[PDB]
């Protein structure tokens, strides 16, 4: 092997599997809303989630089955995502509460939403980014359902977009490590 | 509507459906390494990237159809993912180099690679944490293929980890804006 290769040889540990997804953080924490067939609003933070297509916008985030969230999908096919500033990150976390169904845990947030574009879920709007959704399907895998979306919509908050790009600078986007750590995604480094 | 949501009934923009995944972010950025029929090793970074179930250890990455990765998974069916720390961003960056087919990037990053423990592609030295994953499924969607795979196997170098979780701290992984602007993920912030 490489030089580099043989003195390393030692300096590796073998680690859990299923631990893997603590691996591959930091990770883009951000709060999805739904709404059940009664118009009943729901909000809930997913960390695992990214973008599959550019063109057509295709997004894709993981849920557990049993959330409101993935059930909701299931029922009224679409969803919003919303990305996650650090200035609320504490009441992005309520939102993670076990509210009853049919409650919309925005509300015990403090979190304020208006209506979307194109579909029915609403746009959280302390969130300065939102992508309204549209089911394309639902594969189950392991543990989780690996939701797809065709994204109908998109806007951002005055001042959130730099170059084309999220002002993270300005926005500090949460991303999340595991548990309750999290990372603020503000410290912009160019490669050049 | 709520007081909050009437008020910023105007501070907020349409956005590109197609520049969704601008939105979304900043994201983990790994260097998958995977390996053609005739064992040349091929290595590329990847911005699109989430887990999907934690137990079985299922991950997902997209890649556009047509990359040596995508074409090397879809024969040798394995790939590893390999973290990139701040302190290599210059060199997975190189990795992203049009480099020939059966050509290994890593050569030209001056990145160096071990063998992994269940699979044939390698393990980049560098990278503090790896999975070593196998292929599950290759849905293709819009302009991007999603791959997901079966994490067979992980590693760390040792002091990666804190805690059970990635030592965000100590490895500071590189996070993807866009383009070639991105965010060193060391800025613990804990929620309690
Ligand atoms: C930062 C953070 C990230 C989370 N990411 C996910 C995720 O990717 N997938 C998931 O299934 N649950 C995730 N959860 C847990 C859900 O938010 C939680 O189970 C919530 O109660 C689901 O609400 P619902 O039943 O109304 O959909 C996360 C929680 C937090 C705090
Ligand atoms: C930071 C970063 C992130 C990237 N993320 C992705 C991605 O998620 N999907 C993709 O298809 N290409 C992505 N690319 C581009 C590929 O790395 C690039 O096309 C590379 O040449 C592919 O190599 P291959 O043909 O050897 O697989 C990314 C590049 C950089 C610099
Ligand atoms: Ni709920
Ligand atoms: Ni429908
Ligand atoms: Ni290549
Ligand atoms: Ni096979």
């Amino acid at each position: 092997g490489s030089q580099a290769a043989h003195m390393m040889s030692m300096d590796f540990e073998d680690f859990p599997v299923e631990s893997a997804h603590r691996i591959l953080t930091p990770r883009p924490t951000v709060m999805v809303t739904t709404v059940d067939e009664e118009g009943n609003i729901n909000a809930a933070p997913f960390s695992f989630t990214m973008p599959v297509s550019i063109d057509p916008p295709v997004v894709a985030f993981a849920s557990a089955p049993d959330h409101h969230t993935a059930r909701n999908i299931e029922s009224t096919h679409e969803f919003v995502i919303n990305i996650t500033p650090a200035d609320i990150i504490e009441r992005m976390w309520v939102t993670a509460r076990d509210i009853p169904a049919g409650e919309n845990e925005l509300e015990a947030a403090g979190l304020a939403w208006t209506s979307s574009r194109r579909v029915k879920p609403p746009r959280i709007v302390e969130a300065p980014g939102h992508l309204e959704c549209e089911l394309l399907r639902m594969f189950e895998v392991g543990d989780h359902n690996l939701i797809t979306g065709s994204v109908v919509s998109a806007s951002v908050r005055s001042g959130a977009v730099k170059e084309g790009l999220l002002d993270v600078e300005s926005v500090k986007p949460v991303l999340h490590v595991g548990g309750n750590k999290f990372v603020v995604g503000d410290h912009v480094r160019h490669v050049e």
